[PDB]
């Protein structure tokens, strides 16, 4: 399952409480909020919330979106296999696909160290 310290460590490399009733553009696109979730996003997560702006500033609602993603896509990007965390956190940050992208191995370093106290 996708824990609680998963997700805790996903926020604190996301920018967390300081990203609280925000969004910014400089990652690229629209992220907004402690988990940094763009629009494509909050769709894949069945559109919880008020709308996209209104639940991803927001830190209980975003919550409500990252868990209902992990539940959504672990499993379907590992191909049934039990996900964990390091596919939990892929996923965030690459999308569906992301936990067998080698581009998303950086993220889950980071992710990791936090789940280290590094
Ligand atoms: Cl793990
Ligand atoms: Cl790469």
């Amino acid at each position: 399952q996708f824990t609680d310290s998963c997700l805790r460590c996903i926020c604190k490399v996301e920018g967390c409480d300081s990203q609280i009733g925000k969004c910014g553009m400089d990652v690229g696109s629209l992220s907004c909020g402690p988990y940094q979730i763009k629009k494509p996003y909050w769709i894949d997560c069945g559109k919880p919330g008020g709308g996209y702006e209104s639940c991803t500033k927001n830190k209980a609602c975003s919550e409500t979106c990252v868990r209902a993603y992990m539940k959504r896509y672990g499993t379907f990007c590992t191909g049934g296999r039990t996900p964990t965390c390091q596919d939990y956190a892929r996923i965030h940050n690459g999308g569906p696909r992301g936990c067998k992208s080698s581009a998303t191995v950086g993220y889950w370093n980071k992710v990791q160290k936090c789940l280290r106290g590094t």
